[PDB]
């Protein structure tokens, strides 16, 4: 599902805050917990990432 997706990626990034970017085999190990493609694991990190740093 959609939120299964979406709780895999958040629980990896507050895991990983202070490095939040996933290795190569990272990023597959997620498209594979999340059905998505690697493309899509990497673009919904750096929207996380441009996210959490914007102006409040």
């Amino acid at each position: 599902f959609p939120k299964v997706a979406t709780n895999i990626m958040r629980a990896w990034l507050f895991q990983h805050l202070t490095h939040p970017y996933p290795s190569e085999e990272q990023k597959k190990q997620l498209a594979q917990d999340t059905g998505l493609t690697i493309l899509q694991v990497n673009n919904w990190f750096i929207n996380a990432r441009r996210r959490i740093v914007q102006p409040m």
